[PDB]
């Protein structure tokens, strides 16, 4: 996509030599933001493969308020098993804080509904905001939230959101973060019977491996394709009765996939 | 300041027209990012007259993790007042969650310690952040944060912030919000023995009042002084010791303050 490649070239051009917490090497740069016109099409990469169904299970996942990989491994999706302990359990993760917000006083608190709530009742407030940095449980997290903070705006029947991603690898997770959120909007508006405006991503240390160079200039040197279309094939009584079908990419012709070897 | 003006001039140019929760009309868009060179001036607008005074006591004060006005009332500073109860209270604000963020499990959390520490001990961390967002103090708050969530990042010695702020009011608040985190940031720095990088503000609903139009173009009409330069007079053994005093801007030269009313 024109901004991701931009992005791309940006930290390559700027970025300055940190190292991160297992001494692999990074070209980061602190400070990003990137608009992705809902309307224009859905904004899964095309310059590289990429393979939304890990992604939607993971979503659906999420929406359930569930930290164990049970239901990820019923749908063979490996993508939490790095971090996930003995039993699957990962902690107090992202689904954990949407759905469960722990309070002090003995509440959990689901963001998700108030959302909805507002959406539907109030699209005018300035306080449309989900944040899964719960500061108090961070210690039992497998690791603490990337993308740790999101907020819904609502203007002319559409939709639009912003999202606070504190830490990226440019190369193998940005692409799945916009889909990922993009997917997330879709289901929210169509719930809402707003149309979909903008999706906006913010990143705090944005960063590309220093093992991952060539493919970087691999990537950098094709061309985008036009962005497919995302249809919705139903429209269940709520945003926790999505299933995997429901989904559907459509016109999605991305130039071949690319290898990203991590260390450890 | 250039930046400032530009975003002025944007909304004008592209916000839409959305009501504000007073019912006073607002000219908003959404999604912004704004850098500012630390190095290059101390971020204080000079196209209109703007007093640190009453910046420094609040930012002092959030330092102490206080929540009442009695502080700010002692040296005459006001801008809580409309807020507070019958007893100066304003809920467990800003400071309280800065440095007493409660756990359900009874402890209470100093994320301005905590992340000191980082900057020290680690300050390639990709999750140097302080949060204002307790999801369950909400309600107790006298409003909820604006300025709701900051990350800190390090690289070359050069300590930079990005802020993010949800809700803003261009004309009376912005100014005030860029001094009073960049003033935090050479605090911060002085303490850990680094200089200065960027300070990256990103909003999500930024607006202009519909009675701030003629102050607008007012301000539009003018031109940016030269930044002034922050003179930190002395070192404290901790960032919990500064005093009033220690603070001196030096070469601000500003045009004539502009008033802008607002409705209840």
């Amino acid at each position: 996509m024109k901004q991701y490649l931009e992005l791309m070239q940006k930290v390559l051009d700027e970025g300055t030599q940190k190292n991160d917490r297992t001494g692999t090497g990074t070209l980061s740069i602190f400070g990003h933001q990137m608009r992705f016109n809902l309307q224009d099409g859905f904004p899964l990469v095309t310059t590289k493969r990429c393979h939304l169904r890990s992604i939607i299970h993971e979503l659906l996942w999420f929406l359930q308020g569930d930290t164990n990989i049970a239901y990820l491994h019923e749908n063979n999706v490996t993508i939490w098993d790095e971090w996930a302990d003995e039993n699957g359990d990962l902690g107090p993760v992202y689904g954990k804080q949407w759905r469960a917000w722990p309070t002090p006083d003995g509440r959990h608190i689901d963001q998700i509904t108030t959302v909805l709530n507002q959406l539907k009742n109030d699209p005018d407030s300035e306080r449309i905001i989900v944040s899964a940095w719960n500061v108090g449980e961070l210690d039992k997290m497998a690791l603490a939230p990337c993308h740790a903070f999101f907020q819904f705006y609502v203007a002319d029947g559409k939709l639009s959101c912003q999202l606070y991603q504190r830490s990226c690898d440019v190369f193998l997770g940005l692409p799945f973060n916009i889909a990922s959120y993009a997917l997330l909007v879709h289901m929210m508006a169509q719930q809402c019977d707003l149309e979909v405006g903008d999706f906006v991503w913010t990143g705090g240390d944005t960063h590309l491996y220093s093992n991952h160079m060539d493919q970087t200039h691999l990537q950098l040197s094709r061309e985008p394709r036009p962005l497919p279309k995302l249809i919705i094939k139903r429209k269940p009584e709520s945003i926790f009765d999505y299933r995997f079908e429901d989904f559907e990419i459509e016109g999605y012709d991305p130039h071949p996939g690319i290898k990203a070897p991590v260390a450890i």
